């Protein structure tokens, strides 16, 4: 029932998960001048090099590249992290134009789309166990802008009329998560939630300061999928972001400055 449009967005979504309205809620508004500082808080740990992507799925909300995580092979640590969380799958977030697209906002600039690499805390043995837990997950956020292309975002970009509409799914081995990360690892963080239904309050959120850039031409092939199964009237995959929702009582904080 859930999904993005005026019928069932984001303003619906409290009716079937009434957490919609709750205390630890995403994406937030990252307000630059009063996330604090924090000396304590360590470098991330991302250690990528034996991921081993198997597949890319269609989901109707947006598109999946899923991971092996049977084993200790791409994970997350360090940062403001206890312990050790395994790579499940990535998506983005994206916008029917430049202008919007991402779930986080800094000093409310939206980004034209927002990449979420998905975690779970090896703790509870497996990502249903762990987002029933409020330190089940990890999500890094990467901010996307457009300019120039990221090379290592074109394997996805050409896979995608594989699966163009809910349901479709293709292999998609060998990729490379390396390849979407900016430069620098300086990061925000803070507790909060999934960002579709079920919404539950189990992240640790790391939103990383520095925005890769993609080309114009690699985010029209994202506003070409589908939200629709195929045979069904063409709803374009387009503003699949929930906006930011209020803070309350919590404190964002930067690893930097
Ligand atoms: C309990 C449960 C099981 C499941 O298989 N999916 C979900 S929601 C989908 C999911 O895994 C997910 C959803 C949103 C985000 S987000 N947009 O906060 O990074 C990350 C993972 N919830
Ligand atoms: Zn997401």
């Amino acid at each position: 029932h859930w999904g993005y449009g005026k019928h069932n967005g984001p303003e619906h979504w409290h009716k079937d998960f009434p957490i919609a309205k709750g205390e630890r809620q995403s994406p937030v508004d990252i307000d630059t001048h009063t996330a604090k500082y924090d000396p304590s808080l360590k470098p991330l740990s991302v250690s990528y090099d034996q991921a081993t992507s198997l597949r890319i799925l269609n989901n109707g909300h947006a598109f999946n590249v899923e991971f092996d995580d049977s084993q200790d092979k791409a994970v997350l640590k360090g940062g403001p992290l206890d312990g050790t969380y395994r790579l499940i799958q990535f998506h983005f977030h994206w916008g029917s134009l430049d202008g919007q697209g991402s779930e986080h906002t800094v000093d409310k600039k939206k980004y034209a789309a927002e990449l979420h690499l998905v975690h779970w805390n090896t703790k509870y043995g497996d990502f249903g166990k762990a987002v029933q837990q409020p330190d089940g997950l990890a999500v890094l956020g990467i901010f996307l802008k457009v300019g120039s292309a990221k090379p290592g975002l074109q394997k996805v970009v050409d896979v995608l009329d594989s699966i163009k509409t809910k349901g479709k799914s293709a292999d998609f081995t060998n990729f490379d998560p390396r390849g979407l990360l900016p430069e620098s690892l300086d990061y925000w963080t803070y507790p909060g939630s999934l960002t579709t239904p079920p919404l539950l309050e189990c992240v640790t959120w790391i939103v990383l300061k520095e925005p890769i850039s993609v080309s114009s031409e690699q985010v029209l092939k994202f506003r070409k999928l589908n939200f629709n199964g195929e045979g069904e009237p063409e709803e374009l995959m387009v503003d699949n972001w929930r906006p930011a929702q209020p803070l309350k009582n919590r404190q964002i904080k930067a690893s930097f400055k």
